[PDB]
DNA sequence: CGCGAACGCG
DNA sequence: CGCGAACGCG
């Protein structure tokens, strides 16, 4: 069904800036951008283990709620560890960053031990504007 | 000394392939072009690790021998490995490669162990054709 | 600015 | 061919 955009779809982004830093994410109604889910700042991540943790997260919500929603994502490094189920981050592993590596370790045992078919969508900035979920400037 | 090439030096260079494969290497005076230590071929490691385990070698010959030669290398990483003191190398850990890491891993000791003034120099192919040491098509 | 995906040499 | 150095996004 040749429709460009998916509106019926949750769309999932990170807020950053100085990288590796605070990190928080958040999922949203694409077509009405309400917020469905959100992740209070979390003082130490990177970009793209924030963004891997919205796209599990967001594959959980919709798997809980039954949902044949897609997901969108800008990320084609959080898309590909997502669907390689493996996070390849090169953040250090110590104690500022324990939690955000604990979240990110437990978000790829989700996705080894469970099924889902929730397309995970590439958003196109470049043709359809920021992406509903963007925090973000 | 503003003389382009130092002929009064040591050459080193690995033969590959297929890559990672069979690697060897050697050293020869750049002037002469006579081969001054050579490595019989190892059957499985990478063109850098044996570009630096050539490197380490020539350090190691020219140091036995008291010699203010400097070395040539045309290889960027190997260069930088050795100058870093590690083999950044991403060659698996198995049976088959053992014998080259335990190469590489026993020139980085020697390295971190060892004080040396060669001065390690990058070869301008595309000024001053092939290093002499090339196996190499 | 950093995070990560994506030329020479043999 | 692989080995390794060296754009979008927030």
């Amino acid at each position: 069904a040749k429709e460009e955009i998916i509106w019926e779809s949750l769309s999932v982004d990170v807020g950053s800036q100085g990288n590796p830093g605070i990190v928080e994410y958040k999922g949203v109604d694409t077509k009405t951008g309400e917020v469905l889910f959100e992740r209070e700042p979390i003082p130490i991540g990177t970009n793209n283990m924030g963004e891997f943790l919205a796209i599990v997260h967001g594959l959980r919500y919709l798997k809980e709620r039954n949902s044949r929603k897609p997901i969108y994502s800008n990320s084609q490094t959080a898309i590909k560890w997502v669907k390689d189920k493996k996070a390849k981050s090169t953040l250090v592993r110590n104690e500022e960053t324990a939690l955000i590596w604990k979240l990110v370790d437990e978000a790829e045992e989700w996705l080894n031990t469970h099924t889902y078919e929730t397309p995970i969508l590439k958003w196109q900035t470049d043709k359809w504007g920021e992406i509903k979920a963007d925090y973000g400037r």
